[PDB]
């Protein structure tokens, strides 16, 4: 009935622990764990990183498990200047940061046949509001790690003010939205986008994954 | 059986044309129409445009339909400076092009977890030679962007060894597959060249590159007739 996605070992395991009657499943190489929290019946994948794991394994799960809603968590790099490492994002909204299809007079960071973005459940948004350093804006998402500079200043001027980047949340929504199925992102930033970031991201991914686990344990909770 | 997939509907149209017993159905607003072809089973997918639209579509038929084999159609920019708009290019491999995770030692176009490229299937590329007698057999790489952009192909140009065209689904088809396990290859035709003056050579000549395209497809699928080879 609730479905959570994270990519990488690090932003399931703590999740995965916490799941009782948890009966674990492989499809595709992703893995598929099934249990009990928050008295929700919740399954957790353990997507892999990029667009095309997270689109084919978000796929899997809407077609094998049929969850009610989907959340998305883990690590992003930070964007907003306000932000630090440790901070957690809701997804307001999710774009493509890295998808031009301009030459056909789309947006910038809209597929084709997409809306220019893809907007995150309101009552999921309005009940981790309640739970809220967190902060509720936009997510963006491309096939790169950003910790070019030069990227990362490229992607500034396209977005109105994004919060956060990172490698699966568009997939994800897009999935969604084509299923019409309600999603939310929930992640918390490893590192700031284009500073130090892999350094930085290794520091602080279990951190991030953390904070990102627990704001959602209680959003959990609380639905 | 077998499965054909390509983004347009200037892609996939002739092919429904020449299909039988056509029965279409749609999925996740993804429309697959099963019928007959060249005596295959052949499930025809509209996956629409982009990496997401093609794994997400790519696996609605992996996992409703099970077909043994994937091929992948459809234009693409023109990227080996040898080839023409009207050319069809049978993927030797397929990558990202704009896949960069280098800041932990990936290769570029490299997907962490993924080999760094996707190999076509070996029995696929080899019946496709054959019935190559323009039609060139090469890499393909796909990323979320028309490549309008001289800067932007510029960019590209000097991180693989000599690329042939670039699109926006075979990678996402392929990475699927490779997960899958089932084989596949691309056989695209050119609508223009990558970076020239590309998206009005690309609404000039994209029936002519599904036409193309359609067409080598249709003869690499008679081409079986190979597993009786009596009739
Ligand atoms: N955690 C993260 N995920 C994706 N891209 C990033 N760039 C910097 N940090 C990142
Ligand atoms: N047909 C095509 N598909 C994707 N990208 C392109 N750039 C130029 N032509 C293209």
């Amino acid at each position: 009935r609730i479905a959570v996605i994270g990519a990488m070992e690090e932003e399931v395991r703590i999740l995965r622990d916490k799941l009782e009657q948890a009966e674990t499943e492989t499809v595709a190489g992703c893995e598929f764990t099934k249990g009990q929290l928050a008295g929700h019946e919740v399954i957790l994948l353990k997507s892999g990183i990029g667009k095309v794991n997270a689109a084919m394994s978000t796929t899997i799960l809407l077609e094998r498990y049929k969850p009610e809603k989907v959340i998305n968590t883990g690590s992003a790099g930070g964007f907003h200047h306000s932000l630090n490492v440790g901070d957690v994002v809701i997804s307001t909204e999710v774009r493509h940061h890295d998808v031009d299809v301009t030459a056909f007079n789309y947006e910038y960071g809209q597929v084709p046949g997409m809306p220019p973005g893809f907007k995150a459940d309101e009552a999921l948004v309005a009940l981790a509001e309640k739970c809220m350093q967190v902060v509720k804006g936009m997510i963006a998402t491309g096939d790169s790690f950003m910790s070019d500079p030069n990227r990362v200043a490229a992607i500034r001027d396209k977005f109105e003010n994004l919060y956060a980047v990172e490698m699966e949340a568009a997939a994800v929504a897009q999935v969604c939205h084509q299923y019409e199925v309600p999603f939310v992102i929930i992640r918390a930033l490893s590192d700031i986008a284009g500073k130090e970031s892999n350094v930085s991201f290794d520091q602080f991914l279990d951190q991030a994954a953390l904070h990102s686990t627990n704001f959602i344990v209680k959003v959990l909770e609380e639905l």
